[PDB]
């Protein structure tokens, strides 16, 4: 979005671009970091 795309967090806005983006996903990636652990763990 409007800035330095890079975190969110720092690189856009104070945490607002990162928390903003990550609020909602963070449901989703419950799922992501319980398979990623055991059933997709990659280098």
């Amino acid at each position: 979005m409007g800035g330095g795309m890079n975190f969110g967090a720092f690189s856009i806005n104070p945490a607002m671009m990162a928390a903003a983006q990550a609020a909602l996903q963070s449901s989703w990636g419950m799922m992501g970091m319980l398979a990623s652990q055991q059933n997709q763990s990659g280098p």
